[PDB]
């Protein structure tokens, strides 16, 4: 009985129970059975992607077999899971494993009721150059009963039959696929007592639902049975630790924290501190963003939609930041990331001046099949696979070549971002920002520092001249970055010096910062041009103030309360010591 | 446990015998003598004088070399009559037993036997401590036993603890007696740490008397020959310094990546390091990374599995590291 030395008697296990319940797979089972009930080519296959119930089906049919819920032909049949050592026990001496394979088929073929094999991984037999290379040992007898149910993913399947050509003329593919979200829940429910027993915890029914929905909207690279079950099992393990520490899987908190840990995506965590969350961010940003509350609100609005689920699952929120050059809109994208992730450097960004029709799409998403370089994902999906929710930033997107600009439509809506190798990324809870200086021409009208009605349409005009309407009409919001003028820049300067103090290495020296009109004007006069915007306010602060005082610090001429003043372009700040 | 009566009386009344080998090889000429040799054993085993349990320490040496009905058939054939047999086999051998016979899997109860932890190992060593002290006429420090088990776990990965720890104890005890009785006790450090190093290599466990003539001179001499790159020399010397006494992480090789202008000594330093470490530059294991393809790149270093043209695995790494632990 060679079979008993290599295979697992699934029937015996089923006879003894020790199997999971099988949920919703009745039709895959019916099809499997129907093929097995055939006169000749009774060789069905369970085919799809990993983690979709392919072996569940077998436990299922094993149970149907035990209970005679099968056709006459199968009523008394038995089933064995083989593979494994059948191909490797014969580690030495030519023809040894071949003899086993044959002996097994002989054992199966003769007399002993109807025996059905289950091949878990038919691709492992493959037919490695045929010429007696394992899989090739079968075909001679595929008509001679020796019924067998196979299993393989579509990639594996396609590889086998393309290279072989006979198996696809001998076997009956049965599509096996992930369940709907509700069906997934039913599955999770069926396995619920298994996990509850092994971990000693309860699972809320709503946790099963959350895991099913979450998996569908969280893990694009894992099929629902495994994906949702892992969310359940991983969560159960976490709960078991809590149980042991001194419980159940909490739909909201166990699963959300587990998910937050596993991947991130702020939306899946959603903090309960509503009094401040999604409120305070505008104030935090206001300090960074002086005057331009309009941009803050535009962003904050999208952030608020993603939280609590108002945002559309397939529409990553996205903005186009138009405006006065030097407006500070890039830092805004980082400061938003600051709030969103408690990480200003979470983002992925692309320098769009590097883009050309000759290569840009591949620089962004990676090259395709047969071409040099497999840096799949290029600048972008290469990184999305690690941080699906990171903020995306397109520096000077206005300079991006129009073809790659068009590819970026995927970020804006119908979020099926793909990779050059024919793979799918899928973005949802991912805020995307693109930048342009087109609004500068209208902001520079100076008709109030705030861009006004009508003039903002002139901006849209400039935008239509550079961006296709196909892009523009799909942006969550197009935001215009206004003139800061003297009032904002006086505040920006006071603020920049403050914010620098807080981050100026250590608070050992401290500042007075009494700029007085002299230094406020220096920074606001020889700095903030409308076309340089705030860029020079920071540069003068660093080039003249932080630098000269730093040099005095290095000489140990400064001990306490540093001040700022000017010579009176010769002003150049030029600050005294503070020893 | 039987003579001490820690065994159910059902079994306690039994006698235990170590069999095989001569049991078969005593005969030769005369076909069937082999069966005649197993046959009266397999009768006397139950003939009034209690039940005798046979011990086949190496079950895997039964079954038959090409089967040949080499009296192995007597076992299954008679196995219904108790005739209890206890045996043993290596994990690897068990696989062979099962595949070769089948019936043995059905007749025997497989039992996994665990490797002890260092803590458990030391307890074992303590039990045997007096045997070695008596056998050699030397004493053993308790910390020495701890050291042997702990040290072995870290520096004898090819040998399981029940043996590795004892090898260090027995070898060390002999080292003490041997030196003594040439033309005392086993010291955790001065005897075992040093003994293991003499056996396995690992200079850091020699607990050398001088980090001047091992580290200091290293920086000087590497600097004497390699001019400039002082930064690198110190980086290596310091990384090496951390391995002293085993302070460095038990799972991480000293490791460097040398970047820089060609002609700056990126490999010359490495040779000089070997020049210091083994007192010989040629003891460095050069890995020809210049020739790599993902389809050969690993295999030439680590070799391949059975069934592939040529086994002689390990071209550059396995074949050297198995013999040179601190290369
Ligand atoms: N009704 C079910 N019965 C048993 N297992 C289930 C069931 N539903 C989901 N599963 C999970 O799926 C696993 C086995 O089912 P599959 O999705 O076929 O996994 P698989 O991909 O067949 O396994 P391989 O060997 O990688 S194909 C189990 O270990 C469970 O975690
Ligand atoms: N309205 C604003 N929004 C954001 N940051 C601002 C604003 N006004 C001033 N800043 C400050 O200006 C600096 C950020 O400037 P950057 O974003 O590098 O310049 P930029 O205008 O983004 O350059 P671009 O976007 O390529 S034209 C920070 O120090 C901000 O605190
Ligand atoms: N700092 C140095 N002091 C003394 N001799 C040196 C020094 N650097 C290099 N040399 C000599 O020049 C060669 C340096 O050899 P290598 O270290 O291989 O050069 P390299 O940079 O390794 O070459 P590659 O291609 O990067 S391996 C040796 O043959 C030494 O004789």
């Amino acid at each position: 009985e060679y079979l008993s030395k290599y295979a697992i008697d699934m029937t015996e296990q089923a006879r003894q129970g020790k199997l999971d319940p099988v949920i919703g797979r009745e039709e895959e089972i019916r099809s499997t059975i129907r093929v097995l009930a055939r006169r000749i080519k009774s060789n069905p296959c369970l085919i799809g992607e990993p983690g979709i119930g392919k072996t569940a089906i077998i436990e299922g049919v094993a149970q149907r077999i035990i209970d005679d819920d099968v056709p006459t032909i199968l009523q008394g049949a038995k089933l064995f899971s083989l593979d494994l050592a059948a191909l490797t026990a014969g580690a030495k001496y030519k023809g040894d494993f071949e003899e086993r394979f044959k002996g097994v088929l002989k054992e199966i073929e003769e007399s002993k009721t109807l025996i059905v094999l289950f091949i878990d991984e038919i691709h492992m037999l493959m037919g490695n150059g045929k010429d007696d290379a394992a899989n090739i040992l079968k075909p001679a007898l595929s008509r001679g009963q020796l019924k067998v149910i196979g299993a393989t993913t579509n990639n594996e399947y396609r590889s086998i039959v393309e290279k072989d050509g006979a198996f696809e003329r001998r076997f009956q593919k049965i599509e096996v696929a992930e369940p709907s979200v509700r069906q997934t829940v039913a599955i999770l429910r069926g396995l619920q007592p298994k996990y509850e027993i092994h971990h000693g915890v309860r699972i809320l029914d709503s946790a099963l639902v959350t895991a099913a929905q979450l998996a569908k909207r969280y893990l694009p690279y894992r099929r629902l049975p495994d994906s949702a079950l892992d969310l359940v099992d991983i969560s159960c393990a976490g709960v078991a630790v809590a149980r042991d520490s001194k419980q159940n899987v909490v739909d909201s908190d166990t699963i959300s924290e587990t998910a937050a840990r596993l991947t991130g995506i702020p939306v899946k965590k959603l903090s309960e501190s509503e009094n401040e969350k999604l409120i305070h961010m505008e104030r935090d940003l206001s300090s960074e963003v002086v005057g331009q509350m309009d941009a803050i609100k535009a962003v904050s609005n999208a952030v608020r939609l993603s939280r609590s689920g108002l945002a559309n699952p397939r529409q990553p929120a996205s903005f186009l930041f138009l405006g006065l050059s030097g407006s500070g809109k890039t830092e805004l994208a980082k400061k938003v990331a600051g709030f969103l992730f408690n990480d200003e450097d979470m983002m992925i960004r692309v320098d769009c001046s590097e883009l050309s029709e000759k290569y840009a799409v591949s620089k962004l998403l990676g090259t395709t099949a047969g071409y040099v370089g497999y840096d799949e994902g290029g600048f972008l999906t290469n990184q999305l696979q690690y941080k699906p929710y990171s903020v995306l930033l397109f520096d000077e997107v206005e300079k991006a070549h129009p073809d790659v600009l068009t590819v970026m439509l995927q970020m804006l809506d119908d979020g099926r971002i793909t990779s050059g190798q024919g793979k799918t990324i899928d973005c949802s809870n991912c805020i995307v920002i693109m930048t342009s200086n087109l609004g500068a021409e209208f902001i520079n009208s100076q008709q109030g520092s705030k861009i006004q009605e009508s003039t903002k349409n002139l901006v849209m005009g400039a935008v239509r001249q550079h961006f296709r309407p196909e892009f523009l009409n799909r942006i969550s919001s197009i935001v215009i970055f206004n003139k800061l003028s003297r009032k904002a820049i006086h505040k920006i300067v006071d603020i920049r010096l403050k914010e620098i103090e807080e981050r100026f290495e250590q608070n050992d020296k401290h500042y007075k910062l009494n700029l007085t009109q002299e230094a406020k004007d220096f920074l606001a006069k020889y700095g903030y041009s409308d076309d340089m915007g705030a860029r020079p306010l920071n540069r003068l602060i660093q080039n003249e103030i932080l630098n000269k005082l730093a040099l005095r610090i290095l000489k140990n001429e400064i001990k306490d309360k540093e001040t700022v003043n000017v010579v009176l372009e010769e002003c150049l700040e030029v600050l005294p010591n503070h020893e």
